[PDB]
């Protein structure tokens, strides 16, 4: 019924805006976040989601900022952002971005109250557009420090993964010190677990690493409502820390810990999962932040070859989406894996 028409400026490009207009505006969800909707643009039919939060007098938005200088296929792009007026006398940024009907979260669930686990097809696809958008938007210096599977959606029918929330995402330098508070429960690492301040972009490695380990298992693998408890359940896996390993993590801490030895990855995951998967994992949820993978050397994993196989195709008959179009950024942390990142067919 209803037509609200704004005039907004668009994500990327020069500063020039245009009359946008759309329609059908539903609530998709509202949290810490503020409140995000769907709605249909008026002219393509074309459908998108507006992500609205209150606007800081003081200060630019930072959100806004990072998004402006991203686009890249496997991230919700920015299609327009403006200015508006549920608290009168005070102003709203609206982020106007692509919709995604799905999440990971929700498909995973789907999978596990079924009791029935993921095709692995399906984790290598996602795992892959998931270690790309990291590879990109690390190459800037920025990290997202928020990866979960709910802030992954997917297109269901072209298999398409997109990373989405920014909202806590910054830019780390080296030498400037970050808040420790930032990651969400089950996909902390432990270096953000001990409360350093000096973590790096490995952090949204490790997260990814715990989201592989979800997809494969069927549910979280470090679980707990406390640090303690997220820290046990750590330990169980990769067994006790050394002192230099916790030096590394968390140089003040160097507690003391219960001496359990490490239950081989192997015994970890249900029989029939790929060597490979568990072989990727194991170098993705380490303990040492710069032994973890970087995302451009987890493209370029064994465990991703079928992703490169020529005749890959999806369940339901159609072609995988991009997997292939590297730019010079994407590439830039190490190019001589564009040879093994390119194949040949492409």
């Amino acid at each position: 019924s209803k037509v609200t028409t704004v005039v907004a400026t668009p994500g990327q490009g020069p500063d020039r805006p245009q009359e946008v207009s759309y329609t059908d505006t539903k609530v998709i969800g509202n949290g810490s976040f503020g409140v995000v909707y769907q709605a249909k643009l008026c002219d393509s039919g074309e459908l998108v989601a507006i992500k609205k939060v209150l606007q800081d007098k003081r200060f630019k938005n930072r959100e806004l900022q990072i998004m402006r200088k991203l686009d890249h296929c496997n991230i919700v792009r920015l299609r327009y952002f403006f200015y508006s007026s549920e608290k009168k006398d005070e102003v709203y940024l609206n982020l106007v971005l692509d919709y995604v009907p799905e999440t990971v979260y929700r498909v995973a669930r789907h999978y596990s109250r079924a009791k029935q686990t993921l095709p692995v097809i399906y984790v290598k696809l996602y795992m892959y557009q998931l270690f790309r958008s990291l590879a990109y938007i690390h190459s800037f210096g920025i990290c997202h420090r928020d990866i979960k599977p709910q802030n992954l959606l997917l297109d269901p029918d072209t298999a398409v993964l997109k990373l989405c929330d920014f909202g806590s995402a910054k830019q780390l330098v080296r030498g400037e010190p970050n808040v420790s508070y930032i990651c969400s429960r089950y996909y902390r690492a432990p270096e953000l677990i001990f409360g350093a301040t000096d973590y790096t972009s490995s952090i949204d490695v490790w997260s990814a690493g715990c989201v592989l380990a979800e997809l494969l298992l069927g549910q979280p693998i470090f679980p707990g409502d406390s640090g303690v408890d997220q820290l046990v359940e750590i330990i169980k896996v990769l067994g006790t820390p050394t002192r230099e390993q916790i030096r590394e993590m968390n140089p003040n801490y160097t507690f003391k810990f219960p001496q359990i030895k490490a239950h081989p990855w192997t015994k970890v995951f249900r029989p029939r999962t790929p060597p490979e998967a568990i072989a990727l994992c194991s170098r993705l949820l380490e303990y040492t932040p710069t032994a973890r993978l970087t995302p451009l050397e987890a493209c370029a994993h064994s465990f991703f070859d079928e992703l490169r196989d020529p005749n890959v195709k999806l369940p339901n008959g159609r072609d995988t989406p991009a997997l292939f179009n590297f730019t010079t950024q994407e590439l830039s942390s190490n190019p001589p894996l564009a040879t093994i990142l390119i194949p040949p067919h492409a």
